[PDB]
């Protein structure tokens, strides 16, 4: 497969769950300063074979994601899928939120955005009634188009963690790498040049955060990024294994640049053609390499009966200090005037 | 102090030493692929209080270095200081080399250069007879001028680890941060612009590596960087806490750019004025933040009697994949044609 996969034994899965439950019993919340600081060290107590996989798989040159299968989730204990992310920090999902953060701590520094889901570090992906055909992760009936997470920002995550709390109908996450087998060298050259506009996605809009959140200054920076985007490259680094920065619905060529436009149009077609599926079943966790791959989610018919698909999500950077300009006044929650 | 300091208790120091000895007994060498992959996970077995310090101190906004005091070193067991780095992998220094790598594994991904000390990851700092007045770390009588480690390279370390095997006369390492209390905004503006040349230092020259090393292709990239340096900025990131990229002996203004020259001249004067001393006594380890601080070493009279000052050194990056263009054919040893 194009991702690296690990399956917990029942004993390993139970041990990780017990550790997460212990943390949930000793800390007030996942996003509190105390657990944010302690989690990477507590994560050292996770099963050795899992720690070995995470340390090595992160250093491999090829995988689009690190996938860990086999975390038990009891639907009765978990309770119904929340109707909105606002009310999604349910007691039943609490230990799994701690588990996600522990796993994330093995890969890097977790963080959130001042302008997304009220500045939470652990966020929620679930269908919101009335928001089926939006461009945000709470969509359903409309496919979530492929994207680099927070592509607009130089402080975007290196890894995006997704823990499936439930996914009864097996809705697929989509993934694609750089279509290096099909990009001609001229097109590749153009994609490496600063000739593209990438605007913030709709999750950073005031309407998709709680009221009175909301007037906070960090939405100014989002407005600037949308109104006056600076030209940037889509590809960076090594020509034989480039890093990728693009969003199918929020990228554009630089104004009047038809060669750049042609390169982007070609890239869209090649990514559409090479897009593949990863189904995160209940208890599966994926850490998507946000530099090597774009990701999305297939269209699905939401249930709205209390058993809708539901993920916990977390943004991870290899170096928090890279984003210090955007340390709102925290750190761990990013944004700018 | 401007650095963050931790002192091992005798029990903690002994436990860390036992772990390093265990590793030395089970692995053939520190730089072998096996220990490079395993060290970050084995490091999870280090004393908890040390792991907590390393996880937290790395995330603080202020320190120029992380300093760990109190590792025992027995001079009788260590043996005489080597006459050259080539012959410096002595049985007596072996466990301490493993210890350094374990500590480094808590902070990030270790790596070396194809063009420095024969591509070794764990390197040596000791005085070489005849090389007293050189610009390299084996100098003595001539002060080692302040510098960002490998300032010429975009793949330079985030942290530089220095473990003092011996330092009988207490020779000081020098450190300085960005002189933010004295840089006027115009000068600061200019330092943030791509108007400076930074060439590779003399440690990357063929003459300072073993013969037949030496014709290898990576020296071509070093020649290109020296002959045709691309203009780069000295300061990056947040204006209120910038990252620093400069070398007192290998930096220059862009050709004919007198405003840039004035800014560099001013910076030299301010760094010279704010330079301070850190003495790494026997058994002390420092991890210098290579983005926040420049460092050097005071002039000293070498002994050449077998008890000269001697450090083990290691380069650390928060993300190895940042340098994939320069993965010679390894990774862990960097360089380019
Ligand atoms: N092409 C897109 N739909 N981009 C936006 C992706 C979803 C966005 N990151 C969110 O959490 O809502
Ligand atoms: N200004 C300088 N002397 N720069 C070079 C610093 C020493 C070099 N990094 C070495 O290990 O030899
Ligand atoms: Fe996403
Ligand atoms: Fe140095």
């Amino acid at each position: 497969r194009p991702w690296s996969e690990f399956r917990l034994t029942p004993a390993e899965a139970a041990a990780a769950a017990a550790l997460a439950a212990r943390c949930a019993q000793r800390y007030d919340e996942t996003d509190g300063p105390e657990f944010l600081l302690d989690a990477p060290v507590i994560a050292h107590e996770l099963p050795r074979r899992l720690r070995t996989f995470m340390a090595r798989a992160r250093l491999d040159a090829w995988p689009h994601a690190l996938v860990v299968r086999g975390n038990p989730v009891d639907d009765a204990a978990l309770g119904s899928t929340p109707v909105h992310w606002r009310t999604a920090r349910t007691p039943g999902s609490r230990p799994l939120s701690f588990l996600l953060m522990l796993y994330a701590g093995l890969l890097g520094d977790v963080f959130g955005w001042a302008t997304q889901q009220d500045g939470r570090v652990v966020t929620d992906v679930l269908p919101i009634k009335g928001g089926e055909h939006t461009l945000v992760s709470s969509s359903s009936r409309q496919e979530l188009g492929w994207h680099t997470e927070d592509a607009f920002s130089p402080y975007r995550a290196d890894y995006v963690g997704l823990l499936s709390l439930r996914n009864p109908d097996g809705v697929a996450t989509t993934l694609a790498g750089v279509p290096l087998d099909d990009l001609d060298e001229r097109t590749l050259d153009v994609l490496f040049q600063e000739r593209f506009l990438i605007r913030p996605d709709d999750s950073h809009l005031q309407v998709n955060n709680s009221t009175a959140q909301q007037g906070r200054v960090e939405f100014e920076g989002i407005a600037q990024a949308a109104d006056r985007p600076e030209p940037v490259a889509i590809l960076t680094g090594h020509r034989a294994a480039p890093h990728l920065r693009v969003d199918g619905d929020f990228s554009a060529p630089a104004e009047g640049d038809e060669e750049a436009a042609a390169a982007l149009g070609t890239l869209r077609k090649l990514i559409d053609a090479s897009l593949y599926e990863l189904v995160l079943d209940q208890g599966d966790v994926a850490f998507i390499d946000n530099r090597r791959a774009v990701h999305g989610r297939r269209a699905f018919q939401p249930r709205y009966d209390g058993r809708d698909r539901w993920l916990k999500r977390i943004n991870i950077t290899r170096d928090l200090h890279r984003s210090r300009k955007a340390w709102a006044g925290d750190s761990r929650v990013l944004g700018q005037r």
